[PDB]
């Protein structure tokens, strides 16, 4: 879509944290989420997993009623909503300083 555009110093390794993203239907919400989450798609690995599978029922079973969930580096980040200034927070600083 948009190649971005974002520069500024670093210096440090290049890896991003993988999130969490735990979709579903009919849920209107894991839409708009997602779509909360389109300024923050580099931002890190957006991994939408399917609860509305059976074999990720249990995704479901345990957040069937909690979603849309978000985990940041494998931990519940924030769900029922995308509360970005969340995210960015964890986003600034997550792995730390050598850690992974």
């Amino acid at each position: 879509g948009s190649s971005g555009s974002s520069g500024n110093l670093s210096a440090s390794n290049r890896a991003l944290p993988v999130l969490t993203l735990f979709t579903k239907a009919p849920c209107p919400l894991c839409d708009e989420a997602k779509e909360v989450l389109q300024p923050y798609k580099d931002r890190f690995i957006l991994q939408e997993v399917d609860i509305t599978l059976p074999e990720n029922s249990t995704w479901y079973e345990r957040y069937k009623f909690d979603i849309p969930v978000f985990h940041l580096n494998g931990q519940f980040l924030m769900m029922h909503r995308v509360n970005t200034s969340k995210l960015e927070k964890q986003l600034r600083k997550l792995s730390g300083p050598s850690s992974g």
